[PDB]
């Protein structure tokens, strides 16, 4: 039970000499230059999020050119995801990139588009029109993922609102105002996005962040959005909405992978209930096998301070117990003081959830819940980490061009690192959301074909041996759709 | 729970399409003809004991000669097995081949040499010489396999006792005497024995039953005396008295299987513990992966009867669901009446056992208590039936020459026929004794070495697709010592 494996810890036991858990850093500010990228990246960071709700098409541009450059300085394969905008509602920006507003002031939202570019504390945009016939004097109006709310007093003509700000607190540009329970009808997939999407296939994004998905329509939109030209591009959908956790099945079914943004979650649902929401999705995903992210507020602190507090901890770990196979930093990064800090606390914090969790239950536990008759290479993934167990293998190594092999195994949960040979280096960076999998590129136009396996094999093990998970003697599981598996001793 | 599985069941549940647990019978008079021995292999024999306790080198070559003779006109390989004599002490023979001792009666028991070949109620010769100083008036002398007990009641010189014969019962020639607890000092490698064995290795028989096995040491003194000759041959050591039991630790780990022989067991120990006996042997081999025979008194009244009692169907089943590879024939087809319907009988009541089986729970039990780490070769056939399971598949191929990596399969106790090809015609034969197994012979002689084992494999699945256990479209996994399993489509 897992009271009992509780009881045969220690705060003294060794961690495990590889990572499982990948975290996604979001670039900003504080973070876009490539002195400081190249600091992220050995700091831990595998994936550089780009939101898109905020900067221009000429901004993000840099991001990516940058992103690639500090990645090829390093030698290392980071990928580069968007984020889309969705059907939000955002603030407009403020004369000082801020807002300070204060307990007992009053405040004017007007939807004005041409208070846009100038905002006071007194005076503000807010980007939907129709605003004034959705709200009722007593309704609030809630600021930056449900921190600061609004209780709306009258109107003041047909455009302009009357606020009692509620709570102090500091708002910076464009921040979310999340409107509960009001049927809120607003494009499914925005025209702003399809313009940011087409962007995304042009540069090539590895994988884009679909904002306030709530049904299985809705992701087909997206990818159809995207066209035949990104097909190979990655769709993780953001349940941050009612309905999208009602209707997670078949979303699940249509997406490549969910993110948890709890950030607007957390208004949307009560509260106390972001917590039921993360268990299920996270669970839901690991049985599917797509990957699963957890994020927003989860370093928070951090942003200010140099240490987090001891909830903050709790949470990364906790998330990590969860099943998470991501982990993510929003603001912590992206405007922090501490932006390598953070990454590295957090690769700690991951390190030693992992390495205090017993894989072996997660793999009966996932194995268990799988419809039997599994397919033909299913099975032999499921069997081939079963063999790693029995073995104490403590190196894997499948070969995956387009990926999919490479998850099936990490599905599984095993106790080693699992080394992924593909001669695609799209996949590389794709595979930087899927938990405890290091991906080697196997150059296809330069060192031949290889229809016999043999060299890439090799190459794989060879990886394992200069990382220091295997030595001359030890066993690596060895899987080649992947319908062969063999395990082998390693000189 | 074994409660919950029994919920399941129905008496009409169709039986599976093939047979596991494997038939042993003991030619005797009735079924040494080729015409007899030729019905035994249809009706379900798979292997042919010779008792070496009764009949001469030339009677046992006759049965060699006709049980090969009978098994090339059918085109099937059938295993011949050598059962040694021990240090046992047997009566001896009978004018009219028998005698009648009748509750009350008085009769004498002389170690005279000359009383060897004349028999009478009132008088017959036990062939260990020191009888008169082992015994006193009141000890039982037990003859029969524990059925017919003579008490003690005087000498009349020193070579012959008076004896009460305490109930009525036929015994015919060479029946087996036991004295319990009389520390019997008996060559534990006898005389006798040196010379039976030799001439199995001549003649080429697969496997020796080795009587009366007591110790680890014993067990070697056997194989040194079938010298480098007869290094092939299996050793299967028959557990029959007190102390064989309690040291059955170390006989596994030098035998090459276990008997269960209850005859003599039965005697030797109190026969209610014979039972415990049972499960402890049987379930001690399951864990090691070496086959275990049960035998003796199985389906006795059909030496008789054409239609068993409900107490010995009973036993049959339940030896099979104790984990028993093997049930054995002995008299009941030695001298039966019916001893082509006591073999048919014996298959069916398999079949309705192993049918009404959970295999799933034996493979479980038996991984669970296997030492981690396992050997490389022993974790690729665990996960490859843990492959089965998962896949539902109806067939698997397993290449092996020596023999070694079919039974390392047959331990893990799939759900589907296993079909071994194998190039050494010996190792089909030496199969006949392991649970679930079929052999196919590759002719490596006429067909060639196939080193890239690409034409065995293939063999392999068209004896599956011949025997009718896969059609086209089903799953069948192959092993290759073996350290590399595929799981592949059928045509
Ligand atoms: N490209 C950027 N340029 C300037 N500021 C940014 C940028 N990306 C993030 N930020 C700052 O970090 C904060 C949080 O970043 P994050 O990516 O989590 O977006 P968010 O506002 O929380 O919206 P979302 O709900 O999509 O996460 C933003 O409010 C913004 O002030
Ligand atoms: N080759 C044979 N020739 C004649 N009779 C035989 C032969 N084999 C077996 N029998 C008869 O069948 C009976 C039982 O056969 P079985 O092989 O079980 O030997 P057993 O006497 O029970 O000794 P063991 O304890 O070795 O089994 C014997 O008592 C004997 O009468
Ligand atoms: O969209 C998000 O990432 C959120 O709300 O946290
Ligand atoms: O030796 C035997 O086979 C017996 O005693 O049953
Ligand atoms: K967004
Ligand atoms: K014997
Ligand atoms: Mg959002
Ligand atoms: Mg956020
Ligand atoms: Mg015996
Ligand atoms: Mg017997």
């Amino acid at each position: 039970s897992q009271l009992a494996h509780n009881l045969t810890l220690s705060i003294f036991d060794p961690v495990a000499n590889y990572r499982a858990a990948r975290i996604i850093c979001t670039i900003g500010p504080s973070t876009q230059s490539v002195e400081a990228l190249k600091g992220l990246i050995q700091s831990g960071m595998s994936v550089a999020r780009m939101n898109f709700s905020h900067g221009s098409h000429e901004y993000h541009q840099t991001t990516i050119n940058n992103v690639r450059q500090a990645a090829a300085e390093l030698g290392v394969n980071i990928a580069i995801a968007l984020d889309t905008k969705g059907p939000e509602i955002r603030t407009g920006q403020f004369v000082g990139g801020d807002a300070v507003m204060e307990r007992g002031a009053t405040c004017y939202v007007t939807t004005d588009p041409a208070f846009a570019d100038k905002g006071t504390k007194d005076k503000f945009y807010i980007d939907y029109q129709n605003l004034s016939k959705v709200v009722r004097p007593g309704n609030y109006i809630y600021i930056d993922d449900g921190i600061l709310i609004l209780q709306v007093q009258s109107h003041e003509d047909e455009q302009t609102l009357e606020c009692t700000v509620t709570n102090s607190h500091t708002i910076s540009d464009r921040r979310g105002v999340n409107l509960p329970g009001c049927d809120v009808d607003l494009p499914a997939v925005s025209a702003k996005d399809r313009v940011d999407l087409q962007f995304g296939v042009e540069q090539g994004v590895d994988m884009i962040f679909a904002s306030f998905i709530r049904s299985a329509e809705q992701v087909g939109d997206v990818r159809k959005a995207l066209g035949p030209k990104g097909r190979d591009i990655m769709i993780i959908c953001k349940i941050e909405n009612h309905q999208g956790v009602q209707n997670i099945d078949s979303i699940i079914e249509e997406s490549d992978g969910i993110m948890v943004a709890r950030g607007d979650l957390g208004v949307e649902i009560p509260a106390e209930k972001v917590v039921v929401a993360q268990k299920i999705l996270i669970s839901k995903c690991n049985v599917a096998g797509k990957p699963v992210i957890c994020a927003t507020q989860m370093l928070e602190s951090m942003t200010y301070n140099p240490r987090p507090t001891r909830a903050e901890v709790s949470d990364v770990a906790n998330a990590v117990f969860n099943g998470a196979d991501c982990v993510m930093l929003s603001g912590e990064t992206a405007k922090g003081k501490y932006p390598n800090e953070v990454v590295q606390y957090m690769a700690r914090i991951c390190l030693e959830a992992q390495s205090a969790l017993n894989e072996y239950v997660f793999f009966n536990s996932i194995k268990k819940l799988q419809h039997i008759p599994m397919s033909a290479d299913e099975a032999v993934c499921s069997s081939a980490v079963n063999s790693v167990y029995e073995t104490k293998a403590k190196a894997m190594v499948v070969l995956s061009n387009t990926g999919r092999s490479a998850r099936l195994v990490a599905k599984y949960r095993p106790n080693c690192p699992i080394v992924c040979v593909t001669t695609r280096l799209q996949t590389c960076r794709q595979l930087n959301i899927t938990q405890g999998v290091e991906s080697v590129f196997f150059d296809a136009d330069k060192l031949g074909h290889d229809e016999g396996k043999e060299h890439r094999v090799a190459a794989g093990v060879e990886f394992a041996k200069s990382k220091g998970y295997v030595q001359t003697g030890d066993y690596c599981v060895v899987i080649h759709y992947a319908n062969q598996t063999r395990i082998l001793l390693v000189e």
